[PDB]
């Protein structure tokens, strides 16, 4: 459960996208587990445009925010699941942190703003879908 509301867009995990998200689809990528749809209202989330590797993420499963050190967006292998077959997910950042399946969508942010959303996790790690390269969300 979680979305980024920037301007006239709504950024969500592709595996949790609703029927309304597909009826107003702007762009989607299975490799990135991202789906951007349109909204009528004007979102106020600031997207970070940077090369940060430290920030704070929100953990629904513990109702706590956590400071984490994270990796550069890369091509990481994600085991098979009930949404996607076993594949390499691109633009993914890993950190040491608690994660549960109901934690997808939780925001990651640095001093500059929103970095990405929780997408993968397991074995003591947590993985984030990066949104800093998507410069069109601001424009
Ligand atoms: C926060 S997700 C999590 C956390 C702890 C343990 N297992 C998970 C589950 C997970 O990693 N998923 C399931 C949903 C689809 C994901 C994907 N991008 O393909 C992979
Ligand atoms: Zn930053």
């Amino acid at each position: 459960s979680g979305a980024i509301y920037v301007g006239n867009y709504r950024v969500v995990n592709r595996h949790l996208a609703t029927h309304n998200d597909w009826a107003n689809l702007v762009w989607e990528d299975s490799s990135r587990d991202l789906l951007v749809s349109s909204t009528t209202a004007q979102g106020c989330d600031t997207i970070a445009r940077c090369d940060c590797q430290t920030g704070v993420y929100y953990c629904s499963s513990r109702r706590k925010h956590y400071p984490v050190s994270f990796s550069k967006p890369s091509l990481i292998f994600v085991e098979a699941s009930e949404y996607y077959p076993a594949r390499y997910q691109s633009h993914l950042m890993l950190a040491v942190g608690h994660s549960e399946p109901g934690d997808c969508g939780g925001i990651l942010r640095c001093q500059h703003g929103v970095v990405g959303i929780v997408s993968t996790g397991g074995n003591g790690l947590v993985g984030f879908a990066d949104v800093r390269d998507l410069l069109w969300l601001d424009e």
